[PDB]
């Protein structure tokens, strides 16, 4: 269970530095040539940090308002000693446009490797809601 | 790049054996603890092999009409000597219930394990139409 | 634990009971001032068992074609020695009326008492999909 | 009929405390681990104070203007000397973002338990209407 | 309580005249002059037995599935000794054109006068589902 | 019909006193335990003065902007010396929130009972258009 | 009054004519000059007998299923001796091509003339449901 | 066709005294007996002037923006000396409640009658656009 | 207005030898380089007569339904001796594919030239319902 | 092609007089007797000039905003001396109410005569987007 | 012109063996490297023979009802002697699954390249319609 | 694949000269006789640089917020030495009306040709969204 709480640890890290909009913590955490699926992308498969960073520079550097997320039913899978997954259920309530509290729900799955001592993301996949919100 | 095209076989032996309806070999490429988000589950993270064994049973033994399917721009990552990932877009040609022929898109992440000698897939995830066909 | 397990136990017999359509050992789980709310009832709350009677004569009891039940992240409070309170998502797989198979979602709510030594139920919540299912 | 009384002057007394925005009240009536099911959560089983918290911030501590609530049909179910469970239809009158009187109606489950002779809150199921107002 | 539950009782003999189609019953418990409001009018006030009589002669003599009727919340005001007024909620379970159960809601007021030693009807209100079913 | 003149009179008193918002006026002409449904209460019998004065409060004792009322096709059934029965078609013209004229229609009965010498209201039902205007 | 009723009777052997299919009758009623607006004329004013021809030959000839009219609140205008006016209401009680029971509204104004000893119709407007009944 | 345009010049004496908001010209024009069916009226027969008073104090007396009117296809039907009966379509161009101009089209019947040496109107029918005006 | 009703009596030559499905007199009256706007070549300009042939032999050769044609208020424009053009609205009543009476509306235009001694038509434009019917 | 080029640009002529909104050239263009089908008129057939002339005053003396025209596969037919006709698809490009770019789509006849020596217009139809703009 | 000529000769025979269903023709006139945007791939680039194979097993090689095509309004660019581009729209009427003519329209892009004497297909771009039809 | 490269270079330049807004450099790129299908031009075939020209003057030169270009999974034919095509598709990130980030996509084929030592466009083909962005 210890490896577990690690994985789960390097993963909140992840999610905060995201809404913090801590773009230079956030390409630590990420592999160079990283893969995703996201709503966002219209159907298609993205490499590499630029498609995300106009959504750092447009919203998550710039807003204020509260925000709250709740993470469900996490599960980890372990692959030897330099490889792990995680898949999660991730409630996010919200202020919309005009000052009323909202919810939207998403299902990911991320995978992390240990290339020189330090773990790093390296494919993402997400379904549900967009992470831009529907204010 | 030779890995690599074990991954892809490998991956097209599980894509044949389910539309097949060849649970008997499919039981043989999954891992007992797989876990999966897909459209079917409504949102919710599904484990074990008894949701997926329904399909079978009910579609997959029983068609008998012609489909054929693309798969597009796929990548993989190999991560170290024991754990693999890869990701597609798949593109299905299917006949409806009244014998017009159809096309419909899924984007789809698979997570592999050597376990024993043999590889074994441990997570799966994918966005956009059913695998239960519309017809 | 083993408290718990037998809730979970008593709560699987009565499921399997209304599947199989048996009235008779429905009517011996049931307490007969039994109060509900549930999709069926349009909103208003529902007393004893003779609403529920009509769809074990035209459905329960009359119905051939195969079903499957998933119970997800029950919860269970245990209040004293004579009550306890059950809470679960359930998921159903089943054959419309055109043999294609299709999914559903409830979340439930059961309230049990122990008189004369046997747990009965006196309150039941439902919401989501209706029971009787939309084929 | 003086036990019954009781569960209805203390469930009145929750509602109050609610449309109040009296958090601090709140917490004194629910138990730390208290469940709900909610049309906010997306039909998910939510635990703990966390989730609620954000609407007495983000609302109920904040808003002014003029409610009114009716309590439609209660019944109540007592479950020896430690345990009780009540049901009940609620009506909210109450005024929109541009000054126009509107309706909604909930259906309520409500448990609960007497720890160290205080009354508290074990679990909640809600269905219709939002508690999130439609203004 | 004992004139309140002859207007019940009179009340029952009514509603089971009509899910019977017994049209020489239904003419001895209304009076001639007799005025309603209900769904099938759209919106106008009808006089006398002749627009009912047509429901009597294409549906309720002629059909033979199965239909269950629940009366809800029952409220009753004595008017002097000549004279009553009693409104309800009416929930109906019943098959459709293709053999599926199904649930609709009507409010009901009536007015009962005592000419000649014999309670009689002298208006009527519905509103919600129509009395013809929706199969 | 003079004493169905006397019917029409008192109920054009309640229709002119509700339109300018008395409700000390409107109090005297019911009685205590005076029921009602309405499309402002979702389908449920409401009971006493309180659902009503919060409409009396939150626009009738505010409004400026001209109405005009038409009172097509009454209808009385005089039941005796002490009870009344009247029903009517009710056409409302009002002035919307940007100065359009509009139109719209309600189907309305109403029982009325002569104790201790003046005419009082028990029992009101309305079908058709919200009293509360769609402006 | 004797001359209104005989306006009221006229026009009763009109309407019933039409629904017997009964085309030489309707043809002595109508003057050769006759003009009409209705929904089945798409906006425009129809002259002379042929339009109204095609709903004789291809429905009223050949029907057998029950139908019901009502004629609500007639006004009749006696225009001196040659001339005459009447405006009513008309609901129609109807089954449809699977056997179940529907209603229909119309508003309906008559145009009457005298020459030669005999009343015949000159002009015809209609608005609500079309003639031609929604099976 | 002498006696067909005076009708024709007295019917657009009707049409530009109610586009004027002349409510007293009007007045000298209608009988006071008048009845109408027409869009606003919901289906209903209106009788009197009181019913249309309200749309000269709302709108015609108050605007100021441009109308032009055309007529199309008029015919008259006379009826001996004393009657006649006028039917046409109208298209309305107008600015609405943005600055844009619009079209709209009703069909109308006018029955007139000449007591005491002068034309006045004794029944009026409208059918497609209101005349209060989709602005 | 004789060369008006040479050129009416020549229009109504073409649309009857349309409706008997005559493809070879067609051909008669037309241009070998006529050209055409209609609904069914989806806003773009045809020329010659190919397109039109696809429904003589699809549909107007094959039918034996019932139809009937109204042509309303015609216009003429006479150019010389060599030129006219007509304009007018057609109305057509027909029966559906389940045996129901239906009408429709188009507008249409006519450009006609005399060489060598007879009148063939050189451009037509339709607007409203397609001539291939809505059955 | 010289008299096809003369009636091309007449016809651009038209065309710039209208955008202009110069009435007073539009006018010495149009035949005082001349005819048309558009949108705007609703299905009917509108005669003479002061149908158009409320759209001058309203909207093409008072525009500023600036406007493109594509004319597309003009064809032309010469009917002896006095007399041609032309079809064509017109595209505009225009901005909206809100500063964005737009287009539409019309097909357009025009029927031309000339008499005195100076061709004018004499019959015109439009299908497609309307000539006032969809701002 | 000759050399126009002759490319559009060479994409008359693409689509002539198209719509006989004859693969083998097809697969001579085609790249093996082909590449294709179409309405059928969802968005994505298809390249080689086998996605278009499926339609010619599942239609044109078995269908058997009438269809007619229009070529309008093509455009070719020469690009040297070794290559050519040509665009079109094509217009396609065909009989439904009913037995209803219908019309669809397709916009079209071919680029062609002379390797070995002879002229083959390398990539294409199709809008509009899918060539699989809507019957 | 040095060939290769050098139309993508040049087909880059092209691009960021659109939404730069630079017309003069955008008909250096282009032949005069350019043709084009795309959103913009309602299923036309455009010729020219005049049509393009308006979107240069009303939004590419005025414009000022942040916009990101991705292109996916290019593929180039080279046709010789005189000749080549290129498809590819093209994600647009782009800031909305009121400050919220959003994706488009479109499908483009683009066909080159090199007169005189220097590449330049004559024929395009767009698919997907319109290049006008949605804001």
């Amino acid at each position: 269970d210890a490896r577990k709480q690690e994985i789960i640890k390097t993963t909140e890290q992840l999610i905060e530095a995201v809404n913090n909009g801590d773009f230079e913590a956030y390409a630590k955490i990420c592999d160079p040539g990283l893969t995703s699926f996201e709503p966002e992308a219209l159907g298609n498969l993205v490499e590499g940090m630029d498609f995300h960073r106009f959504y750092f520079e447009n919203l998550l550097a710039k807003n204020s308002k509260p925000i709250h997320t709740t993470i469900l039913n996490p599960h980890v899978h372990v692959i030897g000693e330099d490889a792990a997954c995680i898949a999660y259920i991730r409630l996010t309530q919200y202020i919309d446009g005009q000052g009323r509290p909202r919810t939207s729900q998403s299902e990911e799955t991320r995978v992390w490797h240990r290339p020189d001592g330090k773990w790093q993301n390296v494919h993402f996949h997400c379904s549900g809601a967009p992470v831009a919100p529907l204010q």
